[PDB]
């Protein structure tokens, strides 16, 4: 066990191993607090998050376990990775606080989206799809891909962030808000059971915005956003209408006048024809028919970067716990086991 030291950072008591030095606050929220630090063992600048109230309810305790399970699994160049997890507790009986450590990320895709060449868009979207092939191979769905969740460094290298965090509230999804502009229509409106194809819709929205500099579907509310979507991709045919299980949602959609799919070459004026082709294969209303991440990596738009021998898949991820019912202290004991069993990366 390392030696820990204590200090108070903006009304919070932080107790961390000696290896972490020069702590300084970076952010706060309902989730907890974050500090930047220097890791003397590895030489990295790191971000350290102290969870707030990790075991205060069954829902909170299960969420803490979920976040730790997801972060411990992710071992890919284009996905956030866990550098360390620790607790000052010396036994399960005194276990209360959880600290998570990752690389310090500077800019997200907002902080750049600058003047992006088509070569920049190729490389950025290639890296998102390489990370998604990995995530999807483990049956993990992100559900919240947007520019603020994509970290980028000075060399244009990209990582996908935000796994296992608290679900977005109803009020966070209301009105003229980027928290909804990238969501697939079937999850925005609870049309049906969704699956991993929801993430490819988000990639299409991100790629369009990198090419134009403008939000693709900046709706002022759920219904305005759906109208913007159907104007571009067309109203649904009877094939897709069958698959909408909500009779109420089906009824509403049929109340709208029918519209054909627009010509994407006239929407994305001047863009690479191969980029236009890929956007048409991502932004398909029927999720059954969207291109997958593994398929999109092989599209000609990425010929400069595609290497099928360096696009790895994930180890299997057992998420049977998600359907399991447990008491607060049982979720907490499961979390404790995962803290003490952590093996740092090479
Ligand atoms: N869950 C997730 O995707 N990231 O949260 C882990 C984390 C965030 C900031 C600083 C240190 C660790
Ligand atoms: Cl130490
Ligand atoms: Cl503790
Ligand atoms: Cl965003
Ligand atoms: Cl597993």
């Amino acid at each position: 066990r390392p030696t820990f030291y204590r200090q108070e950072l903006n009304k919070t008591i932080w107790e961390v191993p000696e290896r972490y030095q020069n702590l300084s606050p970076v952010g706060s929220g309902a989730y907890g607090s974050v500090c930047a630090a220097f890791d003397t063992k590895t030489g990295h600048r790191v971000a350290v998050k102290k969870l707030s109230r990790p075991f205060q309810s069954i829902i909170h305790a299960k969420r803490t376990y979920r976040e730790l399970r997801l972060l411990k699994h992710m071992k890919h160049e284009n996905v956030i990775g866990l550098l360390d997890v620790f607790t000052p507790a010396r036994s399960l009986e005194e276990f209360n606080d959880v600290y998570l450590v990752t690389h310090l990320m500077g800019a997200d895709l907002n902080n750049i989206v600058q003047k992006l060449t088509d070569d920049h868009v190729q490389f950025l979207i290639y890296q998102i799809l390489r990370g998604l092939k990995y995530i999807h191979s483990a049956d993990i769905i992100h559900r919240d891909l947007k520019p603020s969740n994509l970290a980028v460094n000075e060399d244009c290298e990209l990582k996908i962030l935000d796994f296992g965090l608290a679900r977005h509230t109803d009020d966070e999804m209301t009105g003229y808000v980027a928290t909804r502009w990238y969501r697939a229509p079937e999850i925005m409106l609870n049309w049906m059971h969704y699956n991993q194809t929801v993430d490819i819709w988000s990639v299409g929205c991100i790629m369009a915005e990198l090419l134009t500099g403008r939000t693709l579907f900046p709706g002022t509310d759920h219904i305005d956003q759906l109208k913007l979507i159907l104007r571009l991709v067309g109203t649904p045919g009877a094939e897709l209408l069958k698959k909408i299980s909500s009779e109420s949602a089906r009824n509403y959609i049929q109340s709208l006048a029918q519209m054909p799919k627009m010509n994407f070459a006239n929407v994305f004026i001047g863009a690479n024809p191969l980029a236009v082709d890929l956007l048409e294969k991502m932004l398909v209303l029927d999720s059954d028919k969207r291109i997958t991440a593994a398929q999109a990596l092989a599209h000609a738009y990425f010929a400069q970067y595609h290497d099928p021998d360096d696009e790895p898949v994930a180890d299997p991820y057992d998420q049977s716990f998600e359907s399991r019912d447990l008491l607060i202290d049982e979720w907490k004991s499961l979390t404790y086991d995962e803290v003490i069993s952590f093996v740092p990366p090479p």
